[PDB]
């Protein structure tokens, strides 16, 4: 009764699909995370070496 395992190697269950999805899902959630952080991220300017670096005023 050993050709049930043998038969798994030819069925890929829905499980593959959630496990093909899922590891996705978690890199969706950390991109969404720096997308809200983003914002915060623009509450200081380049104050890098020296400024001006500009034409208007």
């Amino acid at each position: 009764m050993t050709y049930f395992y043998v038969t798994d190697y030819l069925d890929v269950p829905s499980n593959i699909a959630k496990i093909i999805i899922g590891p996705l899902i978690f890199v969706f959630l950390f991109s969404v995370v720096i997308g809200s952080i983003y914002l915060f991220l623009r509450k200081r300017q380049p104050d890098g070496p020296l400024e001006h670096h500009h034409h208007h005023h």
